[PDB]
């Protein structure tokens, strides 16, 4: 939506969280390096009311030895945020990655999943879930007063419609998934909101898998407050009908809906990257523009349903999904975009995606534009 709309700076536009205020959140994934630069901090004071820890708040960066809290980074966060008036959300106080293997070995350092006796299972199951109440209540004492928002378990139903089989379900099963919203009700009380995350929620098997689970849970009594939906997704798929749906199962069941992880990729899956920035061609961001003028939208639509909505990021110069552009190249050296297209060789992670309303530069893209306006 529009082109003819200037490239202006983004610390001179129109402020992104003002023109949501009523609807819900303006957030960003940070890493703490980021609250030293003056174009990321100018960014986030005039654009964001909502912040969120790229790394350093999942388990592996807060107890990377068992007894051993390394705080100081997402301390730095927290107090960023209290400084601005920002919301603060928790990635992630479980999750089958970024987490430390000493949770899952045995008394005598082997692994638990390869216990064969049913009653040294049993011990390994009470083990791990020790340990897991401790990571939890340890982080909750500290942080309850500070951050409203809880990611409490993330991608824990797997792509296939089942539970995902980690290490976490393996040693411990379904409890693993009560005792951490437990935990988290127990040491942080009725104030703060626990979510359960995860990506591609608007996909079957995994919707309704999702969807059974968080029912059943609640049921059950265990204390679970929305869906954390990563949303990390590309110009065409999912489509808005199939996000629609999605928000509004859930809403039904009363749970509040949060975009945690919002970025809408060049590429299709598996990525085909351009190598640079400066390669992609016009024609993506104005699709990418109209993309996030529908998406938008949709999620103003259904605000009496969503809290938040964070993008994975600040401005397109730094994105995990570059960790995803892989560069196809034919024999010839060239450039492959094509997913179907012949190719010799790929450069995997070397490429670069662009997938917010702020440009490396840090002025507006053509997709700010389309979501600042009221068409
Ligand atoms: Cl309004
Ligand atoms: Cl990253
Ligand atoms: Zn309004
Ligand atoms: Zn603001
Ligand atoms: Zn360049
Ligand atoms: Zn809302
Ligand atoms: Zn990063
Ligand atoms: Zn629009």
């Amino acid at each position: 939506s529009y082109a003819k709309k200037p490239h202006i700076s983004a610390l001179n536009a129109p402020q992104l969280d003002q023109r949501y205020k009523n609807e819900f959140t303006i957030g960003a994934a940070v890493e703490p390096y980021q609250l030293q630069n003056e174009k990321d901090v100018q960014m986030l004071k005039r654009h964001f009311n909502s912040i969120v820890a790229e790394n350093v708040m999942k388990p592996i960066s807060i107890q990377p030895e068992e007894g051993k809290f390394n705080f100081e980074q997402a301390d730095r966060i927290v107090k960023f945020a209290k400084a601005n008036g920002m919301d603060i959300r928790f990635h992630t106080l479980v999750w089958h990655s970024q987490v430390p293997q000493w949770f899952f070995l045995d008394k005598e350092g082997k692994p638990m999943v390869n216990e064969t006796d049913p009653v040294k299972r049993e011990q390994n199951k009470q083990l791990l879930l020790k340990r897991l109440e401790t990571h939890i209540k340890t982080i909750v004492e500290r942080y309850k007063d500070d951050i409203k928002y809880w990611d409490v378990v993330t991608e824990v139903v797997g792509d296939d419609g089942k539970l995902r089989n980690s290490p976490w379900y393996q040693i411990a099963g379904i409890d693993y998934i009560k005792v951490a919203f437990q935990a988290a009700r127990k040491y942080g009380g009725d104030n703060i909101k626990l979510y359960m995350n995860d990506y591609n929620t608007e996909v079957e098997p995994k919707r309704t898998a999702l969807y059974n689970l968080v029912k059943q849970l609640k049921e059950e009594g265990v204390p679970i407050d929305g869906i954390g939906h990563q949303s990390h997704i590309q110009i065409g798929w999912p489509s808005e009908a199939e996000i629609e749906k999605t928000i509004n199962m859930f809403a039904a069941l009363g749970l509040d809906n949060q975009i945690t992880g919002l970025d809408v990729s060049m590429y299709g899956w598996p990525p085909r990257a351009y190598p640079t920035y400066d390669a992609i061609p016009k024609q993506k961001f104005l699709d990418q523009a109209a993309r996030y003028d529908r998406l938008f939208k949709l999620y103003e639509k259904l605000s009496d349903k969503i809290s938040n909505v964070t993008f994975w990021g600040i401005a397109d110069n730094h994105t995990w999904l570059d960790s995803r552009a892989d560069v196809y190249y034919d024999a010839n050296g060239n450039v492959v975009v094509d997913p179907n297209a012949p190719y010799a060789k790929v450069e995997k992670g070397k490429g670069k995606d662009a997938p917010f309303v702020f440009g490396p530069d840090y002025k507006v893209k053509p997709a700010y534009w389309a979501i600042i306006d009221h068409k």
